[PDB]
């Protein structure tokens, strides 16, 4: 579990939405894994706006933070789950890392903000839904 608070909004993995969230949707996008529901509350945290390929990630199975190196977003197959078929998810990152799937939720940051939050994995890999292309989260 997990989410980014920024400014009015909550970003989740579209697959946790609570009912909440769908009662107050800002904005949803199945082939990411992201729904962002809106706050009454202001959030602390600032979204990184740059290309960084390594950062920090929480592992909620762990309790720690890992160090990691990722790809650039892409579009890549990701198997059959309780949440989805087996499908291509974009604007996907992937870097060595262990997760299980309760981690999702946990914030990948850089240097610069918030990079994205956990949605794959398995087998010592570890996926992040990107959102540093959505610029209306934080100055729009
Ligand atoms: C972090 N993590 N996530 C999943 C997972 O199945 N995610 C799906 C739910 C949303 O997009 C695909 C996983 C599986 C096995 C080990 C780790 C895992
Ligand atoms: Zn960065």
């Amino acid at each position: 579990s997990g989410a980014i608070y920024v400014g009015n909004y909550r970003v989740v993995n579209r697959h946790l939405a609570t009912h909440n969230d769908w009662a107050n949707l800002v904005w949803e996008d199945s082939s990411r894994d992201l729904l962002v529901s809106s706050t009454t509350a202001q959030g602390c945290d600032t979204i990184a706006r740059c290309d960084c390929q390594t950062g920090v990630y929480y592992c909620s199975s762990r309790r720690k933070h890992y160090p990691v190196s990722f790809s650039k977003p892409s579009l890549i197959f990701v198997e059959a789950s309780e949440y989805y078929p087996a499908r291509y998810q974009s604007h996907l990152m992937l870097a060595v890392g262990h997760s299980e799937p309760g981690d999702c939720g946990g914030i990948l940051r850089c240097q610069h903000g918030v990079v994205g939050i956990v949605s794959t994995g398995g087998n010592g890999l570890v996926g992040f839904a990107d959102v540093r292309d959505l610029l209306w989260l934080d100055e729009e």
